[PDB]
């Protein structure tokens, strides 16, 4: 079902730029490229459905995305600052800006959809659980590590707004030279 | 006289929780309480417009809200915290829950309409000026207050996006830990 992908593929890169009520099935049809499978693959369920595995496939990527930066540094705070800095670069340029991967969509569906809410809980989790492994690597407990994980998740995504809405990359920079002495 | 300000308070109270894209303009009119004054004080145009004014009503109730917590301590560090700790007790019940004032709207219309866009990035500067000033007022270089007003203002909106996610004030409580090695 090379078509299931391209539907998935293309929700997921519409609800990370546009939005979740800003982007349409028939916008996700048209850009897809296939012949009617939507309700196919996302029966009698539809966009809320199809948005619910739209983030966790965005969240994977993303999750990976982290993951390499903390391959990339034995330094836990460096590894941490390219990770921001490479997420930094996109706006340097109007052209590479991608959005706001899942956290566009879960504030706009918090309130509104249990099962929206909870998926995108479960995805953030997954990426401050990233840096809560890597920093556990290095001798942080459990517990202070998990702490610095959700700290660091939400500094970046206020980053990210930041940064969009002032199509400049400076508030990540800025949030990048901190990470050192949260860490500390 | 009375009806321009109902419907500006519905539309700023309605793009705050919903978005941009969600909040319909007859939704507004519908629970403005006032009578089909919206097309009439927002001569035609239509969403922007009211979306634009909106924006800078919303940000204009922010800022004196950052202003009256700077006044409350004359420790910034402390300032600082208080407001972050108010902005955070939304959450404590999901009735009292805002969503995100400006981010929100800013994040889904930053990619499209530079209107919209321009007046995101002013009203946030607007917030930011007020931290600088009290770290100005405090000691603090002209330079360093305002990068660390962006920087309090990127975490704070981050930390925003996390809380009403997990519908817990964690996220902002946490973030309020962070300022006194942050503000030195």
């Amino acid at each position: 079902g090379d078509s299931r992908e391209k539907i998935l593929h293309t929700a997921s890169r519409l609800s990370q730029l546009q939005g979740y009520h800003a982007t349409g099935l028939n916008q996700i049809v048209k850009e897809s490229g296939a012949p009617k499978g939507s309700l196919y693959h996302f029966f009698p369920n539809g966009k809320e459905e199809l948005a619910i595995e739209a983030v966790t496939y965005t969240g994977k990527i993303v999750e990976h995305l982290i993951q390499q930066s903390m391959d990339e540094s034995s330094d836990p705070v460096e590894a941490i600052q390219l990770f921001i800095k490479k997420t930094a670069s996109q706006f340097d340029n109007t052209e590479s800006i991608k959005g706001i991967p899942v956290g566009l969509l879960a504030s706009e569906t918090a309130l509104i959809s249990e099962p929206l809410r909870t998926v995108c809980m479960k995805v953030f989790k997954s990426w401050e659980a990233v840096f809560a492994r890597k920093l556990m690597e290095n001798g942080f407990a459990e517990e202070e590590a998990n702490q610095l994980g959700t700290l660091i998740n939400s500094m970046i995504e206020g980053g990210i707004m930041l940064s969009l809405t002032n199509k400049d990359k400076t508030p990540l920079l800025l949030i990048a030279e901190q990470i050192p002495v949260l860490v500390r």
